[PDB]
C-alpha cells in the first residue's frame, strides 16, 4: 500500500514481489511486478528495481543511477544489518523467512521514512504450493490402493470356495465313518485298515499341494494376481512410478519445515482430505 | 566462423556453448567455451559472457560492461529468469538461439548458435542405457537356465518318494487284505514303521543338516553359485526404468514419439 | 574501535560472518552480511571480500580488486585454498580469525572475528536431537505397554486350550485304562473326535478366518491401532544416530569430550 | 621436463601439478608445485601461475605480468580456448576425457611457446578411492567371520538337544518293541498307551509354539543378540561401517560413468590377495 509489500510464492520455483515505488511514466506511485529466481544475485535485484525507476539527479551532475540496498534483522534470540550486493536470493529469502522481517533502503527518493517492509510467505503459505500435488498423487496412489482391494476380495472368493468344498467333504468322511461304525453291521476291526489307507492317500495328496508352490514373484506381490490385474486391471509400473515421484516431495517439505521451526504432521493434513 | 556458433552435451550432466567472441585482446573470433549447468538462471550466463569482452564507452561517462538479450523465436525477447531447460526447450523446437551482444558488435548486432536436439542428446542417453540393457539380458537368460535346474531336481527327487511311499501303500493293501496275518498282527508294522520314517525323517535334520529349504529355496542356495544377487539387478532395472522416464520427459518435451527397441534393431546389425 | 566482529552460524548448512567495512561511499563503520559453504574454498570468500570495498590506486597500475590474507594463528599465514570447514576448524581451536585488507583508510588495517564454538552450533544441532529424543521415547514406551497388552490375551487363550486337552487326557485315562468301557469300545471315540477337532479348524479357518496370525501376528497387528509403523520409527533412530555421529565428529575434531545425556538433565529441569 | 606436465590427485580432496617455467636469479627452469581446489574459478588459477613469473617489460605504458590461457581438444568423436572464470574441477573433468590440455603463456621464450600438461587417470583417482573401499571393506569382513562363528556356537547349542531328543526317541522305539513283540503281554494295551503319549507330546510340543517369544530382526537373531554384543564385538560399528562403507562406491560409478571404463569390483577381487 504504503510502506508495505509481498514476496509471493509462485507454483513454479520462481518467485514474484510487488513494492510501491514512485514513476513519473505512472502517474504517482504503483505496485510493480518483479520476478526473481533463487540463484540470482541479489546485485540483478537492485539493478532490476534499479531500472524501473526514474533517476535521482546528481548534485556533482554527472552520476546520476539510484543506490539501492537491503537490511534485514540479525536476531539475538533493535539490531540491523545489511546484507551484501553478491549474495544469493534464496539464503537470504531462508534467513529473513525465519527473521519475518525485510527492509529496503532507497536513497534519495524516499520523501519519508525510506523504509520499505515486505513480507515473506509463512511455512504454510511455502507449503501450500507443495501441499496441492502431495496430496492429489497420495489421492490417486490411495485409489489404485483401493483397487487392489478389489481384486483380493476376488482371491478369497475362490479362497472360501476351495475350502467349503473340502468342508463339505469332510462332512461325508465322518459321516460314512460314524455311520459305518456304530451301527454294529460291520464292527471296528474292519474300519481300522480302511482309515490307515485313507491317512496314506491324504498324505500322499498334501505332498502333491507341497509341490504346488511354483512362482512366488514378491517385492509384496503374489502370483496368481499378478496376471490377474494387470493384464485385464490397471498397471504397476505406473504404480511404483507414483511411488518414485511422490517420496521425493515429503523430504523437500520436512527441509523447509526444517527452516521455520514448525512442527510437519502429515496427520494434521488428514483432516484436509475430508472437508 | 563468422557469427556463429554451436552448444554441445557432456556426458555428465552440464552443457558448454561455444560461440566467437572478442577477448580482452585477440582478434575478431576465438571459439571461447563456456560451461554451464541446465537448471540454473539466464542472468548467470549474461554476466558469464560480459565478464570477457571489452565494455562500452562514455556514455558521460560510463565504463559499465555490455548487456546481452538472448531473444529467439520472430522476435520473441526472452526474461532474466527463465531458466535454460525450458529455453533450451522451446528454442531446441525452434532450432534457433540469438544472442545479441551490444557496444562490441559495432553493427553487427548477432550470434546464432545451433541447439542440439533429442536424437543427439539422447543418443548420449542410449549408449548408457543401451550398454545396461544388454548387460541385463545376458544374467536374465543364465538366472533363467539355473532356474530350469533347480526345478527338474526337485520333482525328479519328490516324484521318487512318491514312489517308494505309493510303495508302501501297496504292501500294506495287499498284506493285510490278502488276510495270512491279521490286522492284530499288522498293528505294529504301521506304528513302528511310523516311527521308523520319523527316525529316517529325523537323520536328515542333523547330518545333511536342513535346518525350511523347500523347493524355492534349492534354487536361492543354486545361483548363489551361478549368477549375481538380486540388489545389483533390481538396481540395474530400476535405474533402468530411471533413464527410460527421463528419455520419455526429453523426447516427450521436444515432441517427437519414441520406442526404445529402434535400437535394440541395431543392436546386432 | 571497529576492527570486532564475528560469525554465526545459521540453522541451515551454510553459515554467515560480519564484517565492518566500506562498500562505495560511506561511513566507515557497517556490518556486512556475507554468506559462505563451508565446501567453498577460502578463495571465494576473498574474492567476495573483495567485491564490497574500493579499488586501490597502485601506480601504473590501478589493481581494481584489493588483496586480502586469511592469516590465522604467532602468525601463520594459510593459503588460498584449504577449506572454509578446516580453517574454522583449526582458528576454532585458536579462538581468533584475522582478515587483513592491505589497503588501510586512517591507521586502522586489521579485523578480528570472534569464531563460535560448538556450544552454539551443536545447540543447532542438540535442538533436533532433543526434539526427536523425545518422540522416540514416548512412542517408544506406548509401543511397549501395546507389546505387553497383546501377550496377556495371547496367554490367556493358550492356557484354556491347555485346560480343555489336558481335560481330553484324563477323559480318556479314565474312561478306558480303569473302567468298564474297553478299548475296543473307545477306539471310534478318539478317532471321531480327531476328526471332530479338524472340523474346529476348518470351522475356524472360515468364519473367523485366520488364513499363520501367530502370537507374534497379534502383535503386530494390534500396534497398528495402537501406535505407528516401523519404517518411520527405524527413520527416527537411524537419522538421530546420523545425528550423533555428525556430533562426534565436530566434537572429535574441536576436542571437547561429550555425553548427550547432559541435556537429558536439563530436558526434565 | 620442459614442454610436459601433470596434475596429480593428492590423498586429499584438492588437485597439485607442477609445471616448469623460468623464475628469479636462481635457475633458468624448475618443475614448481602448484595446489590447486577444484572450486577455484580458472582466473585464480592463471593468476596463482602468473604472480610466480617475472613480467614483460611491457610498454605503451607499464602493463607488464603476462596474459596466459588455456587450450583444448574439442573431441569431434582442433583446439578451443576454455573461458577464464570456469570452475576448475569441470574443465578437469572434459579435458580428463580428451586426456590432454595445454597452457599458453604470453612470454614465448621457447620456440614451441606450448606447455602439454598430462591428466590423471582411472587407475589413480580410483586407486586412492580403491584403497579406502579395500581398508574398510577388509574391515568389516574380519568381523563377518566372528559372526560366522558365533552361528557356529549356536549351532553346537542346537545340536546337543536335538542329539538327546534322538536317544530318547531312540529309546521308546525299543521300549514300545520289547513290550510288543514278545507278547508277554498283546498289542491291544500298547495301543492305549501309545495314544496317551501321543496327547503328551502333542501338549510338549504346543507349548514349544508359545516359546517364539523375541524375534528382534533387521537378518538377526534374538538367542544371540546379548552373546556377541554384551561378551563380543558390537552392531552399532558394523552399521556404521556399513554407512560410511555404502557411500564410496557411488562415487566411484560416478567417475566411472565420466570415463567410459567399466567399474567390476569382481577385478579387484583379485587384488585382495596378492
Ligand atoms: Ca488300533
Amino acid at each position: 500500500d504504503t510502506i508495505a509489500g509481498k514476496l509471493l510464492t509462485t507454483p513454479s520455483r520462481l518467485f514474484k514481489l510487488l513494492i510501491p515505488l514512485t514513476t513519473i511514466n505512472r502517474k504517482d506511485i504503483e505496485q510493480i511486478a518483479i520476478l526473481i529466481h533463487p540463484q540470482q544475485p541479489l546485485s540483478h535485484l537492485e539493478r532490476l528495481i534499479q531500472s524501473e525507476v526514474p533517476p535521482i539527479e546528481d548534485e556533482n551532475g554527472q552520476k546520476r543511477p539510484p543506490f539501492v540496498s537491503f537490511i534485514a534483522l540479525q536476531l539475538e534470540q533493535q539490531r540491523f544489518i545489511r546484507w551484501s550486493q553478491s549474495t544469493e536470493i534464496g539464503d537470504f529469502i531462508r534467513d529473513a523467512a525465519r527473521a519475518k522481517e525485510f527492509i529496503v533502503t532507497i536513497e534519495g527518493a524516499p520523501a519519508g521514512l525510506e523504509q520499505i517492509h515486505v513480507a515473506v510467505p509463512s511455512f504454510d503459505e511455502r507449503t501450500y504450493f507443495l501441499r496441492m500435488r502431495l496430496r492429489k498423487i497420495s489421492r490417486r496412489i490411495q485409489g489404485l490402493a483401493e483397487i487392489k482391494h478389489e481384486c483380493d476380495a476376488l482371491a478369497h472368493r475362490g479362497a472360501q470356495r476351495v475350502a467349503l468344498g473340502g468342508f463339505g467333504i469332510l462332512a461325508f468322511w465322518w459321516y460314512i465313518v460314524y455311520k459305518l461304525t456304530f451301527e454294529t453291521d460291520l464292527g471296528w476291526d474292519t474300519m481300522e485298515p480302511v482309515t490307515y489307507l485313507v491317512s496314506l492317500s491324504t498324505l500322499m495328496g498334501g505332498y502333491l499341494w507341497f509341490l504346488y508352490h511354483n512362482r512366488e514373484i514378491s517385492y509384496t506381490i503374489n502370483a496368481r494376481q499378478k496376471k490377474l490385474y494387470q493384464m485385464k486391471g490397471i498397471d504397476l509400473q505406473v504404480w511404483e512410478s507414483l511411488i518414485d515421484e511422490a517420496n521425493a516431495i515429503r523430504r523437500e517439505i520436512k527441509n523447509i519445515a526444517a527452516e521455520y521451526d514448525v512442527d510437519w504432521d502429515e496427520r494434521k493434513d488428514e483432516q484436509d482430505d475430508r472437508v
